[PDB]
Protein backbone atom coordinates (compact mmCIF):
# COMPACT_ATOMS: atom_id res chain seq x y z
CA UNK A 1 0.00 0.00 0.00
CA UNK A 2 1.50 3.36 -1.08
CA UNK A 3 0.32 6.50 0.76
CA UNK A 4 -1.61 4.54 3.38
CA UNK A 5 -1.47 4.30 7.19
CA UNK A 6 -0.74 1.61 9.80
CA UNK A 7 -4.07 -0.09 10.29
CA UNK A 8 -3.62 -1.03 13.95
CA UNK A 9 -3.11 -4.62 15.07
CA UNK A 10 -6.00 -6.94 14.22
CA UNK A 11 -8.37 -4.11 13.30
CA UNK A 12 -8.83 -5.74 9.83
CA UNK A 13 -9.62 -9.16 11.25
CA UNK A 14 -10.59 -10.78 7.94
CA UNK A 15 -7.20 -9.92 6.33
CA UNK A 16 -5.00 -12.99 5.80
CA UNK A 17 -1.43 -13.36 4.62
CA UNK A 18 -0.73 -16.21 2.20
CA UNK A 19 2.67 -17.74 2.97
CA UNK A 20 4.84 -20.16 0.95
CA UNK A 21 7.92 -19.71 3.11
CA UNK A 22 7.36 -15.95 2.92
CA UNK A 23 4.36 -13.62 2.55
CA UNK A 24 3.37 -13.40 -1.10
CA UNK A 25 -0.24 -12.24 -1.30
CA UNK A 26 -3.23 -11.19 0.76
CA UNK A 27 -6.67 -12.76 1.04
CA UNK A 28 -9.93 -12.37 2.88
CA UNK A 29 -11.54 -14.79 5.32
CA UNK A 30 -15.20 -15.26 4.23
CA UNK A 31 -16.07 -17.99 6.74
CA UNK A 32 -14.19 -20.30 9.15
CA UNK A 33 -13.11 -22.57 6.29
CA UNK A 34 -12.62 -20.38 3.23
CA UNK A 35 -10.49 -17.54 1.98
CA UNK A 36 -11.04 -15.42 -1.17
CA UNK A 37 -7.84 -14.25 -2.98
CA UNK A 38 -6.71 -13.46 -6.56
CA UNK A 39 -6.18 -16.29 -9.09
CA UNK A 40 -2.90 -14.60 -10.13
CA UNK A 41 -1.69 -15.29 -6.54
CA UNK A 42 -1.97 -19.06 -7.13
CA UNK A 43 1.00 -21.08 -5.73
CA UNK A 44 1.22 -24.68 -4.61
CA UNK A 45 1.90 -25.19 -0.82
CA UNK A 46 0.03 -22.21 0.66
CA UNK A 47 -0.21 -21.70 4.40
CA UNK A 48 -2.91 -19.22 5.39
CA UNK A 49 -1.90 -16.87 8.24
CA UNK A 50 -4.79 -15.24 10.10
CA UNK A 51 -4.62 -12.87 13.06
CA UNK A 52 -1.44 -11.27 11.71
CA UNK A 53 -0.15 -7.80 12.28
CA UNK A 54 3.63 -7.95 12.04
CA UNK A 55 4.21 -10.83 9.61
CA UNK A 56 7.82 -11.21 10.81
CA UNK A 57 7.10 -11.50 14.58
CA UNK A 58 4.86 -13.99 16.41
CA UNK A 59 2.76 -11.59 18.50
CA UNK A 60 0.32 -14.07 19.99
CA UNK A 61 -2.94 -13.85 18.00
CA UNK A 62 -1.95 -15.75 14.87
CA UNK A 63 -3.53 -18.94 13.50
CA UNK A 64 -1.44 -20.66 10.84
CA UNK A 65 -3.54 -23.15 8.84
CA UNK A 66 -2.46 -25.03 5.74
CA UNK A 67 -4.62 -24.81 2.63
CA UNK A 68 -6.17 -28.16 1.72
CA UNK A 69 -7.55 -26.99 -1.66
CA UNK A 70 -7.21 -24.00 -3.94
CA UNK A 71 -9.81 -23.38 -6.69
CA UNK A 72 -8.95 -20.79 -9.36
CA UNK A 73 -12.06 -19.45 -11.16
CA UNK A 74 -12.97 -21.73 -14.11
CA UNK A 75 -12.69 -18.79 -16.53
CA UNK A 76 -9.59 -17.07 -15.11
CA UNK A 77 -7.52 -15.70 -17.96
CA UNK A 78 -4.00 -14.85 -16.82
CA UNK A 79 -3.39 -12.91 -20.01
CA UNK A 80 -6.12 -10.30 -19.39
CA UNK A 81 -6.61 -10.93 -15.60
CA UNK A 82 -10.30 -11.38 -16.29
CA UNK A 83 -11.93 -13.39 -13.50
CA UNK A 84 -8.95 -12.85 -11.15
CA UNK A 85 -10.42 -14.74 -8.18
CA UNK A 86 -9.53 -17.88 -6.30
CA UNK A 87 -10.98 -19.75 -3.31
CA UNK A 88 -8.71 -21.41 -0.75
CA UNK A 89 -10.12 -24.00 1.66
CA UNK A 90 -8.39 -24.36 5.03
CA UNK A 91 -7.40 -27.77 6.34
CA UNK A 92 -9.15 -26.93 9.64
CA UNK A 93 -11.69 -24.24 10.56
CA UNK A 94 -10.22 -21.04 11.98
CA UNK A 95 -11.29 -20.19 15.52
CA UNK A 96 -13.28 -17.04 15.08
CA UNK A 97 -12.68 -14.34 17.72
CA UNK A 98 -12.20 -10.56 18.08
CA UNK A 99 -9.03 -10.64 16.00
CA UNK A 100 -9.93 -13.39 13.40
CA UNK A 101 -13.28 -12.78 11.77
CA UNK A 102 -15.03 -13.25 8.42
CA UNK A 103 -16.03 -10.51 6.08
CA UNK A 104 -19.51 -10.51 4.45
CA UNK A 105 -19.92 -11.10 0.78
CA UNK A 106 -21.92 -8.59 -1.18
CA UNK A 107 -25.57 -8.81 -2.23
CA UNK A 108 -25.37 -5.80 -4.46
CA UNK A 109 -22.49 -4.31 -6.30
CA UNK A 110 -20.81 -1.21 -4.79
CA UNK A 111 -21.64 2.30 -5.90
CA UNK A 112 -19.12 4.49 -7.78
CA UNK A 113 -17.64 7.02 -5.40
CA UNK A 114 -17.94 4.77 -2.33
CA UNK A 115 -14.88 5.01 -0.05
CA UNK A 116 -13.53 1.53 0.59
CA UNK A 117 -10.77 0.11 2.81
CA UNK A 118 -7.89 -1.64 0.99
CA UNK A 119 -5.22 -3.37 3.09
CA UNK A 120 -2.07 -5.42 2.78
CA UNK A 121 1.63 -6.01 3.33
CA UNK A 122 2.66 -4.89 -0.18
CA UNK A 123 5.23 -2.35 -1.29
CA UNK A 124 4.80 1.13 0.19
CA UNK A 125 6.87 3.00 -2.47
CA UNK A 126 5.68 4.37 -5.77
CA UNK A 127 9.37 4.58 -6.90
CA UNK A 128 11.49 1.88 -5.42
CA UNK A 129 10.75 -0.88 -2.93
CA UNK A 130 10.00 -1.09 0.77
CA UNK A 131 7.87 -3.83 2.23
CA UNK A 132 6.35 -3.19 5.56
CA UNK A 133 6.21 -5.73 8.40
CA UNK A 134 2.91 -4.46 9.86
CA UNK A 135 -0.41 -4.28 8.03
CA UNK A 136 -1.09 -1.09 6.02
CA UNK A 137 -4.46 0.38 5.09
CA UNK A 138 -5.78 2.87 2.58
CA UNK A 139 -9.15 4.55 2.14
CA UNK A 140 -9.84 4.82 -1.59
CA UNK A 141 -12.96 5.57 -3.66
CA UNK A 142 -14.40 3.44 -6.40
CA UNK A 143 -13.84 5.27 -9.73
CA UNK A 144 -16.39 5.48 -12.44
CA UNK A 145 -16.41 2.72 -15.16
CA UNK A 146 -15.92 5.45 -17.79
CA UNK A 147 -12.89 6.81 -15.96
CA UNK A 148 -11.45 3.25 -15.48
CA UNK A 149 -11.91 2.37 -19.17
CA UNK A 150 -10.24 5.64 -20.19
CA UNK A 151 -7.29 4.85 -18.02
CA UNK A 152 -6.83 1.32 -19.46
CA UNK A 153 -8.45 1.33 -22.93
CA UNK A 154 -9.41 -2.08 -24.25
CA UNK A 155 -8.48 -3.76 -20.99
CA UNK A 156 -11.36 -3.33 -18.47
CA UNK A 157 -14.02 -5.99 -18.45
CA UNK A 158 -17.33 -5.98 -16.58
CA UNK A 159 -15.59 -8.10 -13.89
CA UNK A 160 -13.16 -5.29 -12.93
CA UNK A 161 -13.40 -1.85 -11.31
CA UNK A 162 -10.94 0.87 -10.67
CA UNK A 163 -10.36 2.56 -7.30
CA UNK A 164 -7.93 5.17 -6.01
CA UNK A 165 -6.71 8.61 -7.01
CA UNK A 166 -5.98 9.69 -10.56
CA UNK A 167 -3.46 12.33 -9.41
CA UNK A 168 -1.18 9.54 -8.05
CA UNK A 169 0.28 9.05 -4.59
CA UNK A 170 -2.15 6.52 -3.03
CA UNK A 171 -2.73 2.94 -4.26
CA UNK A 172 -2.28 -0.72 -3.56
CA UNK A 173 0.90 -2.34 -4.96
CA UNK A 174 2.86 -5.56 -5.39
CA UNK A 175 2.38 -7.86 -2.47
CA UNK A 176 -1.08 -6.49 -1.72
CA UNK A 177 -2.46 -8.71 -4.51
CA UNK A 178 -5.33 -10.97 -3.48
CA UNK A 179 -6.26 -8.83 -0.47
CA UNK A 180 -9.50 -7.08 0.29
CA UNK A 181 -11.34 -4.01 -0.86
CA UNK A 182 -14.16 -3.61 1.70
CA UNK A 183 -16.97 -1.14 0.97
CA UNK A 184 -19.97 -0.69 3.35
CA UNK A 185 -18.91 -3.77 5.29
CA UNK A 186 -18.81 -6.09 2.24
CA UNK A 187 -15.94 -7.62 0.30
CA UNK A 188 -16.43 -5.83 -3.00
CA UNK A 189 -12.91 -6.07 -4.53
CA UNK A 190 -9.74 -8.10 -4.68
CA UNK A 191 -6.39 -6.41 -5.33
CA UNK A 192 -5.72 -7.49 -8.93
CA UNK A 193 -3.56 -5.26 -11.14
CA UNK A 194 -2.55 -1.73 -12.27
CA UNK A 195 0.25 -0.08 -14.16
CA UNK A 196 2.92 0.51 -11.62
CA UNK A 197 1.67 1.80 -8.18
CA UNK A 198 0.29 5.19 -7.34
CA UNK A 199 1.17 6.68 -10.70
CA UNK A 200 -0.80 9.56 -12.20
CA UNK A 201 -3.71 8.33 -14.45
CA UNK A 202 -3.04 4.66 -13.60
CA UNK A 203 -5.38 3.74 -10.71
CA UNK A 204 -5.62 0.30 -9.19
CA UNK A 205 -7.80 -2.35 -10.85
CA UNK A 206 -9.77 -4.76 -8.70
CA UNK A 207 -11.73 -7.93 -9.26
CA UNK A 208 -15.49 -7.14 -8.94
CA UNK A 209 -16.49 -9.65 -6.30
CA UNK A 210 -20.24 -9.07 -6.64
CA UNK A 211 -20.07 -10.81 -10.03
CA UNK A 212 -18.86 -13.98 -8.36
CA UNK A 213 -21.19 -14.53 -5.44
CA UNK A 214 -23.11 -17.34 -7.16
CA UNK A 215 -19.87 -19.16 -8.07
CA UNK A 216 -18.50 -18.66 -4.52
CA UNK A 217 -21.69 -19.99 -2.93
CA UNK A 218 -21.97 -23.09 -5.21
CA UNK A 219 -18.28 -23.85 -4.90
CA UNK A 220 -18.31 -23.72 -1.14
CA UNK A 221 -21.51 -25.82 -1.12
CA UNK A 222 -19.68 -28.44 -2.98
CA UNK A 223 -16.15 -28.60 -1.49
CA1 LIG B 1 2.87 -12.11 13.40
Amino acid sequence: IVGGYTCGANTVPYQVSLNSGYHFCGGSLINSQWVVSAAHCYKSGIQVRLGEDNINVVEGNEQFISASKSIVHPSYNSNTLNNDIMLIKLKSAASLNSRVASISLPTSCASAGTQCLISGWGNTKSSGTSYPDVLKCLKAPILSDSSCKSAYPGQITSNMFCAGYLEGGKDSCQGDSGGPVVCSGKLQGIVSWGSGCAQKNKPGVYTKVCNYVSWIKQTIASN
